[PDB]
């Protein structure tokens, strides 16, 4: 039932392919498992010798010696409930430092591929699904190894062993016997199951449903605003918990069934297999020894049988969660790559466009035969309306979709035929809402070059008027900063993203400006370290006032997927067309 | 240990004060509770019983009669575990019925007095937290009730029999053999529960840290676009995964040892009494039996304590969350109350202001000598400069708060000692964003009055124009509407703001106008509903907009708590004061 390449899959997993000195450890773990499983069974084959001995008056010595022997052996056995004895607690004690490996392995594979993947991607599904789908995906992946190979391979092995034994040196019948009891207990325990199966997933649907009914009356406060209605949200949680408790009073229930099925199973056994023993002995046919035999190995063998139920649950969900997280992973369509090879030669930093065409979405069109070219050095902007054009040709000015139609080059090289590393090094964009993560500004700015020391921190302290700023603060660079920590104001983290530019030492400027209310100081100091840290540098800005755009070396405007200028800034100029939605827009 | 009051308060909630038909419930379940521990420590005699008459070559008769007794008997009683046998079953099946019923009504308790409270407390914190304790609160109740009354007083118990009967009927050195094991596993294992709790909350912090982190390299999609930053996070990843693992391991460990202290103390238990047991049988001095049955009483004894030993943490955290959970409910912070007694009833709606001062905040204040008094059906209005005066007077006219100093009355009758439930009933209120909770629309319009029928809602969408919008979606009134369903544009949440209004059909209506841009014939249209809802009814209207204040009988400006303007409207046209303001406002 294709369980060959699963199993396939999960035994890849559990062997530690990396360091050498955990394969020691793995076959260390099977043996101490084989040891077990050899104690479960010999320990009560002791108990019998002891008991005859006893019957027969034997001499102080044999039965002290004995009985030290069993007794030290029953501590070794597991002494109760399998996961009790020094054996277990051993492999425990190993496994822990395998698993934690293997799942470290598995996470750190699971996250970099995850984050290696395209924006389209990441906007198609919320983040907190895909991240609840990576736990459960590793979680699973360390749970359902341990479950199967340490609670269900044991048991089995356990139960064919005792039929080997009880069928050849105990006698004929007894064998048949517990073949009999184990047989009706499993299929018993595995359909009860799955009628259970169902009438539960239904108690965790009705509990989620009731649980969110509990939020919108907490968060959504305008009982009182609007009338007196607390009754009425009192009477509909009292009918939602009403269904959610006749939906758990009938799962509670199956399991009392599930349970007594089995312990009447088990039963039926003891009796059969305690009579027949009795009758067997009252003949002289077998010793005392033989039914405190019997009573204690189907007691024993019973006792890890106890959670089958659980375990086939969860061996299934636990495969389900496997399943979707190597689909989740196993998906190649990430389709923004790169080429065999060919790094980039940033030279001077030449644009061109050539009549390209492209659209985000599907169905229309929204950019198309688009095209200009911008000399080094120039601040050239683009205006329009309020439209989604300007961050479309941001992002493909940064390789961040594959161009349908057209071709894109720089330097007279296109950007099709590098690879990303260069070509997103070469460029530093700022977005109009800088958002930062919890840490210390001091991380915050080396962000920009991992190898930079605290050298560049000073220069860019410096060079962006920052160092008063930041050391008029009393907390130094060790202030918590974030949303954990206190808050700042816009202009703050639109300085810090100009430290970051300095920082990364860029070769063009895809600036975007953002639309805080300042005053014109600040803003035209701003401007100034943007121009000085832009100069000799090729520079776009997109925004919607002309105090960036009336020293501008060149203006574009785009009408979805439009541009009807074209020259130099005199043409401009004297063109006296929408020079009126210029003036219009200047005051 | 402060113990009596906490075990009284549980007493308390142990029994079904109300319905009489859980009484006799509770007395079966303690009687089960008492039967299983007598079975418990019966059964063992009956093994002995059996071995003995095994020994001796009794005749086939009795054997067969005694064991089919044994049998039914260990049937009867747990077959392993404690949990298994029947008796605990029944229990189980009875228990979850007075368990469902005291969650219940628990549960309902805590949701209405929560509701109670006043919206101060409600800003204090936020709702998530608030929900989350009394969750926890609900379960802890009904957790720490099941697992103290049925596994822990049970095993203490069984102990103590256990040590009397040893004591009593056996010999003189059992008993003593069995208390000091007993006491030497309990002392330990509460030992080993405590340094463990401590490694372990660190693990549980660290998880939390480190889950907490990865969801902050996902939401903030940065990292492309500012630089080839995937190494940086892959590494700061790796680091706090090493450190997770690393006390992960250190709380395993110690769970290694907390076993295996026990399996010994255990285990040289078993080896004493094994030992002085198969002595004194050879002397003549005991019965062959005895020593199984010595054997077979020791591991009962174990597979509780061993989960006992568990169950520490357990009680102790909850006790944590049941201490919050009544603190929650034992606040008395809802300062916006009735006194004794005194309804209200409203004749035509006089409003009063006569020099009330009040101050949300601390430390300034902020509304202050506030006066003004309105004719019935004249749209008096408020506007300003961006501030939260407009809506904090829109609180006080909702008995939101508590004046701090001044006179309110309504009708010529003080508000601070009437009911809120006729004064909230004769007003209705109309907010800027109005938010619904997941349910259809037709509840939506039926919230004005739980006991209207569909009648009033035909004739309030006959009314307000809005059947033709019903009549538009095809699945008329059943249509899944909410956050859940469809959206729903800000014109249509407004005009069935206005619905529910007239489904109140109110006697004041303190109207706040919506901020919506829309097309100017729409608008006047719900000005016309607006009218026509509020003819021969007095309206209070807060906007930015001369629309509704063209019309508007009079109008105050408000400046820090300042009021400057009073009169008609044709006085305050004549004024000729702010109206540069009024100029300035329309263009
Ligand atoms: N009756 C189950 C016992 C399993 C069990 O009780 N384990 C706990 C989990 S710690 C449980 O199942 N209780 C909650 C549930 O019913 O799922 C069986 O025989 O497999
Ligand atoms: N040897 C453990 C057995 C109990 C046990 O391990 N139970 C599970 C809960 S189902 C557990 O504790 N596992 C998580 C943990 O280590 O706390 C003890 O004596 O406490």
């Amino acid at each position: 039932r294709d369980f060959g390449r699963k199993l396939r899959l999960l035994s890849g997993y559990l062997w530690p392919r990396g360091s050498p000195a955990l394969q020691l450890v793995v076959l260390i773990c099977l043996g101490l498992m084989g040891l077990e499983r050899a104690l479960n069974v010999l320990v009560p084959i002791f108990y019998r010798n002891i008991v005859n001995l006893l019957t027969e008056k034997a001499p102080w010595n044999s039965l002290a010696w004995t009985v030290t022997s069993y007794v030290f052996l029953k501590f070794l056995q597991g002494g109760g409930t399998g996961s009790t004895g020094f054996v277990s607690n051993l492999r425990t004690f190993l496994w822990i430092r395998v698993q934690q490996f293997t799942s470290r392995r598995v996470e750190l594979l699971i996250f970099s591929h995850l984050h290696e993947l395209s924006l389209r991607w990441h906007l198609g599904r919320r983040t907190g699904e895909v991240l609840r789908i990576a736990d459960r995906g590793t979680s699973s992946v360390t749970g359902l190894l341990s479950y199967l190979v340490f609670n269900v391979i044991p048991t089995l092995a356990d139960i064919i062993i005792g039929i080997i034994y009880f069928s050849m040196f105990f006698n004929a019948w007894f064998g048949l016997i517990v073949f009999l009891c184990m047989s009706l207990y499993l299929t018993l325990t595995i359909v009860v199951t799955e009628w259970r199966t169902k009438f539960r997933r239904a108690m965790n649907t009705q509990e989620n449903a009731t649980r969110a009914r509990a939020v919108d009356s907490l968060l959504n406060f305008e009982t009182v605003k609007y009338y007196n209605a607390e009754s009425y949200e009192v009477e509909r949680y009292r009918e939602a918990i009403i269904k959610y408790q006749g939906l758990e009073w009938k799962s509670s229930a199956s399991l009392v069934l599930l349970n007594q099925t089995q312990n009447l199973v088990i039963g039926l056994g003891l009796l059969a297999g305690s009579l027949l023993c009795a009758y067997f002995v009252t003949e002289q046919k077998l010793q005392v020894g033989d039914y405190v035999l019997f009573g204690t190995y189907i007691i024993q063998l019973y006792m890890p049988l106890n959670w089958f139920g659980t375990y086939y649950r969860m061996i299934q969900t636990n495969f389900i969660d496997m399943e979707n997280m190597f689909d989740l992973l196993k998906e190649e369509t990430e389709v923004k790559d790169l080429p065999g090879a060919g790094p980039l030669r940033f030279q001077k930093g030449r644009i061109e466009f050539e009549n390209v065409h492209f659209s985000y979405a599907d169905g229309r069109e929204t950019l198309q035969d688009v095209s200009f070219t911008v000399m080094p050095g120039q601040t050239l902007a683009l205006v329009g309306p309020s439209g989604a054009g300007k961050s479309t040709i941001l992002r493909l000015l940064f390789r961040f979709y594959d161009i349908s139609s057209g071709c894109i080059r720089i330097d007279g090289q296109d950007i099709s035929q590098v690879t990303q590393a260069s070509l997103r090094s070469h460029i530093g964009v700022v977005p109009q809402d800088t958002v930062l993560f919890n840490d210390t500004i001091a991380d915050n700015i080396r962000y920009g070059r991992v190898t930079a020391g605290n050298d560049e921190v000073e220069a860019a302290a410096q060079a962006a008027g920052i160092h008063d700023a930041i050391m008029a603060f009393p907390e130094g660079y060790r202030t918590q900063v974030g949303e954990r920590g206190l808050k700042l104001s816009g202009g703050e983290k639109q300085r810090v993203a100009i430290a970051r530019t300095i920082l990364k030492a860029p070769g063009i400027i895809l600036l975007d400006e953002a639309t805080s209310a300042l005053d014109t100081s600040n803003e035209r100091a701003i401007q100034a370290s943007l121009a000085k840290v832009c100069a000799n540098r090729t520079t776009i800005v997109v925004a919607h006032r002309l105090s960036t755009v009336v020293n501008a070396d060149q203006i574009l405007v785009i009408k979805d997927g439009c541009i009807v200028e074209r020259g130099r800034h005199e043409a401009l100029l004297s063109r006296g067309g929408v020079y009126a939605d210029m003036w219009q827009l200047q005051q």
